[PDB]
RNA sequence: GGGUAGUUUGACUGGGGCGGUCGCCUCCUAAAGAGUAACGGAGGUGCGCAAAGGUUACCUUAGAGUGGUUGGAAAUCACUC
């Protein structure tokens, strides 16, 4: 059995169809689809405090399932006083089938558990179809304890999408429900 | 141990002395082969590396614009040029 994700399938069963019909595309897979979901953190201050990024990179782990890679400084810089390749930034690359059952994961239960969540900004699209918005309280994913936590920590999520501008993938969003604050 | 004896204490230098300089590398002066002076005009150097070597395999930045918790012009990530 090749085990499918049900947004996989809702995906592939709905929307498919309406987004025919709604953008009036002559061949079929001109449809917009999803390439890849980059999780990116940030912590600079890991040059001083190396459990923070240890503890950064933990935490994608679990809140994933995949390990995640710890990126490098591109260039020296002395305003954050930072060295050439010193350990920066940790991200997450998630594709295919886990890419699917985590945005599905996400939507349906971390967005609910933010405080104060009343949508997202229905406007952070670079243009082109790509929709990355932060999250400040990884805590909302109820896949990590609370206890092992060292500090709270934010995150970004960027979703890649086929579509050649920011309408495509909106509707794209909005068939799966995406909660954006509108 | 200058009581006494034998000797040394450089050269270039727009006189000499003072000052500065003396090996080697890069560019201009140098007039489109090469070569070509000056106390002409600007820099570096008397090392480092057991990988920063050899071989095979696999990959591409910087900048401008746009969208993102810290994150601001600028840290990390996505896309266009």
């Amino acid at each position: 059995m090749n085990y499918v994700p049900e947004l996989k399938k809702y995906y592939k069963d709905s929307v498919i169809k309406e987004l025919v019909k709604e953008f009036e595309y002559k061949s079929i897979m001109q449809v917009p689809k999803l390439e890849k979901i980059v999780i990116s953190v940030g912590v600079g201050e890991a040059v001083r405090n190396k459990k923070l990024l240890d503890s950064a990179v933990l935490e994608l782990a679990q809140i994933t399932g995949q390990k995640a890679v710890k990126t490098k400084a591109k260039k020296a810089i002395a305003g954050f006083k930072i060295r050439q390749g010193q350990e920066i930034g940790a991200k997450v690359t998630l594709r295919g089938n886990a890419m699917y059952e985590f945005l599905y994961k996400l939507i349906h239960l971390a967005l609910p558990r933010v405080k104060d969540f009343r949508g997202i900004n229905g406007d952070a699209f670079d243009g082109n179809g790509n929709y990355s918005f932060g999250i400040t309280e990884q805590i909302i994913f109820s896949e990590i304890d609370y206890d092992k936590i060292e500090r709270i920590s934010g995150l970004n999520i960027t979703i890649v999408t086929t579509a050649s501008n920011d309408k495509e993938s909106k509707a794209l969003l909005l068939k799966f429900g995406m909660p954006f604050s509108n």
